This record gives structure tokens, C-alpha cells and sequence, in this order.
């Protein structure tokens, strides 16, 4: 009975009330690490069949094969979609723009400044500050990320036929939010959903 | 190619034109190494100091030009350019098998390209390196509107109202990117919403 | 050393793009600046003007040498910045304390012990602190990047040209935060904040 | 000579706590200024003088307060928290310092030796020669006092442990813990708890 | 021969100066928009138009200055110092070359040679045929016309002298000295050389 | 004595102290590479390009100095400068012993050497690099006297009349030169003729 209201009601949300937050995310070009190509303006990221030897960048990854939206969002309601190949290692988050672009510990999820929900093949599990949580696997190829920066919480959303809660976290936001990806597998790729 | 079609397309205001708008970004590829790219892709800018962006055979190694990622060869097409008052650039299409090397890849210098160009406030349009003198304008903006179905390119001069600059009947013999030139310390190219 | 000596070494050996990791905008503060200093383009340019810009009266105001300082002030972390020069002019980039001496010609950059420089005279380069000259090697570089280190007490000035090379640098242990400090004295001299377009805009 | 002295300059708060002593402050030594209180831990500046009572330990002219013990054998730490933005410093002194005059005030006199907070600037203090030290956001300061080898130091405990400044003395007799306390929200507390 | 040829390309800025002559640009040829100072030895762009009379030598379209004297014969050296950062060009026209229309740019017609700044890039033009050469830090050039032996040489003057580019030609009239300047910026100053004398 | 002669000097009027002129001519071994002389070794001038002199031993190799052939340890000598308004130049005098190289050779920045140097418009009076801010003056012409007698050296700015900018008390321990100073594009110094 405080603003936990605001979150039981975004819980509850169907595909429609959540689109009316819809926003369009760009990858970064800077921040994408060698081992990720990206495509159809800049919308598509996929593990290259080869490292693409972009140019040195303070925002680029070094280590982890990531890559970061060009907008962050400090306060507001916004939504995004992202398209997964199925049986595939990959992962969907946000993350603080002061997350690390080296080290084994600027993989998403495995430090404070970053939230996301990963698959490993058909498992799927969300991480924060490299606390791993299982959860029940799911046929959907799509995640729907909603991120109320209002009312500090991110909730990661299935989205099949209906839209079913994956998991959540509320936190005190301390700084802007960037949509953040994490492509491994060869046959990885995350595609941003436009309409 | 008809030429009452193109009469049309020439008597057309902004909000008709606006009918065919294509939301053009540029291709990172292409950049040249002392052109940076800002505001998602959409403008480009003379930087003093190199950028080292990686090797690519689609990157202009000479002249300060980067391309869209879309090419048209079927359809009506139209974009705006915003650019600063007193600069040097170029707004124009060209052919993706156009030279990216050397002097012969400079936009209206070669066949495979069409633009309008800026010399401070000295107007030119140009294709397979023969120049045409323009008229002056106040204008910051130009609309390019392509028409792949009956071959023709216009490029207007944007202003409170619209206004021709020049215009190319062509065959096209296959697919036209947006092409962008800036070759001034401060020059700069938009591409409008 | 061990730790003070080494992490020295590492941002000695770092390159543009890895000194660009530390950029921060420096605004021009037109509280400091000399009558004979004009400030221009959002307070990112400060030129020698022909004639005085008759500024208020302020204590913090250079009122001898045609200096100026950047607004805010650095007493921890790592701030990387770059200044644009004309060619063939009498100017100077550094740092100094906010206890610095605005008076006489004291006050110069790099003439006292609250300011540390890198100054362009006639065609030749020095750095200065406390009244002490280093000549420099010349450089074909028309711009300086300032590498100061207030978590481990050290400057470096590099020439900023197709690769960044050292011109000199200076450990100290900080007794106060360090202000951006500029030097232009000649007719047509000119020191341009830059705003890398390496960076996102 | 000078190893030993680079060996403790070394050393990690854990390794300091080793010569940990408890440290209660002496009510006779007390200026009428200096409010003691905890378990006479803690010396604040009083909102109005606190007419103690005469004694010749008292100091008479400058806000300070010593310890009960003094020490002129063995290796000794003790921590004292201050109020961050206020007037006050944290020493030794001979038994013997002036209790009396301009002279009697930490580090104005060859008896003294301490480290000083003029709000966010901080000094080192002996016989009446001031030396600027680093600023930190330490709110504590840790006091090494070795009479064995002849030396004191003071460090600046936050996180980690930064050397504030050192002196090498041979001290001619016990050192008391001394306190300075000036700005009306001056405070100092002895750590244990 | 091609032996004199060598021979000039291999000379020093002493031995180049061996040649040298006192250009003046002549007011009567520069463009509306190109202002004359310092005893007609700085041609800069000027912010507002001159207001110069009309006249048939005057150049119409193209921001550009001549020599006063042109050269039939002998062997001539001059050097023009420019701003690093202009769009900027110097060479040599025939009297006859055009002071109307886009055909009269230097370089830009058979009656002129020129070595052009484009910003960064540095190009020679004749016949509007442009080749490219490498970039240099130098900000002075210096002409070496040898109009006995049919070849002109742009040197690029720093500590020594470089090749920036040479024509042959069999000339077939007097050739004067040519000056482009087009932005904000732009000046040329025609240099007297310390090295030589004055008393 | 030496004050009572000094107190003489002071009070001279221009054609008093030209009792004592001397012919000034420039050392072409001392100027420095980027320093040109000219109209008769009497214009010292700031030149962009090297001038490739000879080494020499004499030759000033960091500071755009040079120095007049003739020196003096005994009588009294008055010679006079023109600057160019705008600019950056030093008139003075040096022993011999006075270094040729790095930036301990800049006039007055050592013990060998006095001079009144213009950056621009500061006016300053240097002596083993102790600086002198002197008051600004609209005079475009210095004259110096140096007596090796009494042991003292004048600046004088000169324009309709005489003015003291400057003046040092010196047991001169050997001969002094005049040296000059041009540091700035288009800076000239001309030592003044009749």
C-alpha cells in the first residue's frame, strides 16, 4: 500500500497497456564488442563469424561479446521487445552507463550496474550482482522489458500469444538505464521489434 | 520516364512531397576517416581528428563522403537535408558501385552520381564531372526527391516554401543510396524528421 | 615505485581514445578572465581582444597576465581535456589552486607554486612550476591534452596529433583542488576547448 | 634507523590496531570551553564556558584536553573521529607544555606536535612552523606514537589508511594524547566501539 | 633537355633564390570579393564587397588576384606563404586564360598550372585535370617558372625544399602569377625573402 | 661620488648624452638563426625561415638574440633603439661570459646581462632573473648610456624628451656588449643613426 501499487498493477499489464510505452532502441556502434555484427540499421546483433576489429572506443566491451541502446532513460515508462533464436546462448537487461567495459565482471548480470534474463539453450535465468536465479522455461522467443524509472523497477516479460511475468526487480535507480544485450552462441541474435 | 508526370512532381508543395517521405541513416561502413556521425546515424560532421574507423572496401578513403544504408531502384522516394549557412557540402544519389578511392569518388565527378553542391554561397549541380550554375539561395534545407518509376531525381530548396534547384531525367540501371559530402572545418549535414 | 610509480607509467603509455575514457567539458569562467581575454562560442574560446571587454570587478579576476580558468575545480578523481591552438602565438595551457595569486606578473602560469603549465613562446615549448623552466622538445601538434590524476597526485600534458606523445608531467600530492588554467598573449592568439567528435553527441 | 619507521608507514589498520590503547580524556586538564562526555570520550566545544574548577594540570587560555596517561616507552595507536567541517586538532604533548599563555596552543610550541582541520584545509603543527597537508574525506584520524624508535604518525583511516604526515623526534619525555576543539560544532571522540 | 630539368629539381631554397622577383598583385584583376593589403602583397577574402571599378581583366566569378609583370623569358622564383587551414590556391595563368565563368578557376583551363589547398587535401590542376599529392606541414610554396627551358616547379618550403609538383610546357605566351583565396579565413602574402637583402 | 655623477646623467638632455654616442654595428656571428640583419648590420628582424649561418662558438642558439661587435670597460657610451610599437624585444647590455645557449641566455635572466624588455605592452626591468614591472610610456625609441667609469647603466625612453625607465648600480667585473632581443613575428630593433 505505498507505490507497490504502481508494480502490482505493471505485473498485471497485457501486451496492449504495456506498448502504450513503447519505445524505438538503436544499438550503439561504439559500445559493441568485436565478436558483434550489427545489421538492419542497427537494430539486429548477432555473433559475427568472425571479430569485426572496430576501432578503440571508452565505450566499447572489451571482454564480453555485448553491446548497449544509445538512449538512456532516468525518469518515465518505457518498453521495449527484443526477438531471440531459439536454442541459443544470449540476454536481454539494462544497465548503468558507469557498468565496466572491462573484465570478466562487465558481463551483464555479474555486477551491480547491470539486470538481465539470460538463456542458456532452454534454461533461462535472471541475474543481478552475480546472483544467478532459475526459472521455469518457456517456448517464447520473444522478451518484452519494462523499465519504470518513476517508481525504480524493470520487469522481463515472455511474449507469446499473452505476456507472462518472467521476473522483476525493484531498485533505486541512481543513475540513467541503457537496454543492454549480450550475444555467445554462433547462431545468437537479438532483434529489436519495431512495430 | 514521362514528362507530364514530372511536371507534377515539379508544381508539388512541401505537404505533397511529404507523402513520399523514407526515413534515410547513415552507414557507418562508408564514413570517411575524418567524418563522425551523431544523433543516431542521421548527421554527419567535418572532424578535425582522425576517427580510425576499421578497413572496409564500402569506405570512402579520400573525399569526406558517407552514404545511407538503403538504396531504391522501384518506387517515389523523398528526404531533407538540413545544412549549416556558410559551409562547403554536397546532397545527392549515387549508384552503390560507385568509386569510394581516390579524387573520381567525389560526388557529381563521376557517372554514377548526381548532387548539389555548396561553395560557401556558390551553387552548383553536377553529374559525370560537368558543372551547372545555379541561382543563390537563403535556404538551409534541401528536399531530394527521387522517382525510380519514371527515372527522374529533383532537388528543391527548402524554405518557407519549396523551390526548384535542378532536376535529372535518367534510366537508372540500378539502385540510388543518399550520398552526403561536408568538406569545411564546422561543416555539417542533418537528415530531417 | 610499486603503486604511485606504476600507475604513472600506465597513463604515460595510454593512447587518445584510452585518455578519452576521462574526458570532461571545461567551461571558461568569465569571473576570472582578464580585460584583455575575450570569451567566445559558449565560453569554450578565449582570444587576446584588441580592446577591453570592461568586465565586473571580481576577486577571483586576473587584473596583469591575460589568464582565465575553467569554472569547476578537481580535488579527486580523472579528468582528460584538449585544447585546440593557432599556430605561431604566445599562449599556455596548465593548472593551477584557487589560492593562486591573481595579481602581478606572479600570477603567470607556472611563475608559482600553485601552477603548473605547458607554455608556446615565439616558435619554442616550456613547462614551468614554480618558476622553474623546462625546455620542450617542438612539436607539429596544435593541440595539448591535460591528463590530471587527483587520485594519485600526477598532470601529464601530451601534444595531441595523429598519436598523442608526452611533453611533460608532474607528480604531486594535491594540498587542494586544481582548476583548468589558460594563457593567450599576442595579437591574434587563440586556445579552443575542443569537444571530441570521437565522443557521442 | 628509518626501516623501522617504513615499516609501520606500511602498515594496514589491522596490523596499527596491534599497539591499540584505550584513551580517556583527563576532566582536570579540561579548558572551562571544553565540554567532555560518553565516559570522557568525547571533547566538544561547550555552548558556554563550564567554570571548572582551578587546578594547575588545567589549561587556561587554549580549548584542549589530554589523556590521563602519558607514554615515553613502547608503541601505541589510538583513532579519534572528528566533525568534518569545523576547527580543531589531534596531537601529543610533554607533561610539561604551558598549561597557560598564547604559547600553551598544540603545535605554537617545541613541546607539541599535532594535525589540524581549518574546516576543509589541513596542517601539520610543531613549534609554531605550520605545513599544508593533502585534504581527504577522512572523518578520522588514527595516531601511531612509537617512543622506542623516536617517532610519531598520523593517519587519515577511511576505507584504507594514508599517511597525514610523520615526525622524527628523540622525545625527552612521556607523550600525553592532546585534543584541540574550536568551532562551535567541534567534536572528537576516542574509538572503541 | 631533361638533363636542366634535374638540375632545378635538385636546388636548394639558396640556389632557388638565385632567381627571385618582386611580385605585386594587380588591382585591377581582383575579384569583388578579394581585398589587397600591405603594398599589394596580401591577398586576403574580404567580409563585405571592395567595390572595385568594373573592367575586362577583372575576375567576375572566381575569388582570384594577378602579378602586375608577367614573363616571356628567363627564369623566375617567388614565394607565397598561406593560412594551414583554407581553401587556397597559386600558379601561373597565360594573359589570354578567361576572368568570367567557372572555366576561369586556376587549373581549371589550358591557359593555367596551379597547386590547390582543399582544406587538408592538396592538389595540382591543369586543363581541369586535377593530380594528388601527399600532404606537407609546410605553409609556404615557392614557383621556380623557367620559361627558357618549358617547365614549371611548386616547391613546398620548410626547413629544406620539397617537390610538390612540375609541368612541362613549351609555352606559348607571358604568364603571370595567379592567386585563389575562397573562406572566411583565406589569405596569400606574397613573401620578400629575409635571406636576400634590404638597405 | 658614483651618485653624484649618476644624479648628472639623469638631468642630461638628448643632445647631452649624444656627447657620448657610439656607432652600434650587429655581430654576424652572435644572431641567431632565425634572426636577419639588415640596412647595414643595423636592423635586427624576426625572420619565419632558417637563415643558415656557420656555427660559431659566439652564436646564440635557443634565444632570437644578438649582440654588437664592440664592447667597453672604460668611458662613457650612449646609443639609441627604435622598436616596432606592437611587439616582443629586449635592449641591453651583457659581458662576454654571458652563455649563448638554452634559456638561461635570455637578457637578464642571468648575472651576466641587464636589459628593459617589452611583452607587447608590459614594460619590465630584468637582472639575474629578477623581473622589474616598470610603468607602460608611448615611446617607440630607447637610449641606453652605460658608464664603465662609475659603474652604472641608464634605459632611457626617448621621445620628444628624455625619461628614466631604468637604471642599475654595477661594479662591472668585465666589458659589456650591447644585446638585443626580437621574439615575435614582424619584431624589428634598429639602432638609431645622426
Amino acid at each position: 500500500s505505498l507505490k507497490a501499487k504502481v508494480l502490482e498493477t505493471f505485473l498485471a499489464k497485457s501486451r496492449p497497456e504495456l506498448l502504450e510505452y513503447y519505445i524505438k532502441v538503436i544499438l550503439d556502434y561504439n559500445t559493441a564488442h568485436n565478436k558483434v555484427a550489427l545489421s538492419e540499421c542497427y537494430t539486429v546483433a548477432s555473433v559475427a563469424e568472425m571479430p569485426q576489429n572496430y576501432r578503440p572506443h571508452p565505450q566499447r566491451f572489451t571482454y564480453c561479446s555485448q553491446v548497449l541502446g544509445l538512449h538512456c532513460y532516468k525518469k518515465g515508462i518505457h518498453y521495449w521487445e527484443v526477438e531471440l533464436q531459439k536454442n541459443n546462448f544470449c540476454g536481454v537487461g539494462i544497465c548503468y552507463g558507469s557498468m565496466n567495459r572491462q573484465g570478466p565482471e562487465s558481463r551483464l548480470g555479474r555486477n551491480s550496474a547491470s539486470w538481465c534474463v539470460e538463456w542458456f539453450n532452454t534454461k533461462i535465468s535472471a541475474w543481478h550482482n552475480n546472483v544467478e536465479k532459475t526459472l521455469p522455461s518457456t517456448k517464447a522467443t520473444r522478451v518484452g522489458v519494462l523499465l519504470n524509472c518513476d517508481h525504480g523497477f524493470v520487469i522481463f516479460f515472455a511474449v507469446a500469444d499473452k505476456v507472462h511475468l518472467m521476473y522483476k526487480f525493484r531498485v533505486d535507480f541512481t543513475e540513467a538505464l541503457y537496454p543492454a544485450f549480450w550475444v555467445f552462441s554462433a547462431g545468437a541474435t537479438l532483434s529489436i521489434c519495431s512495430p
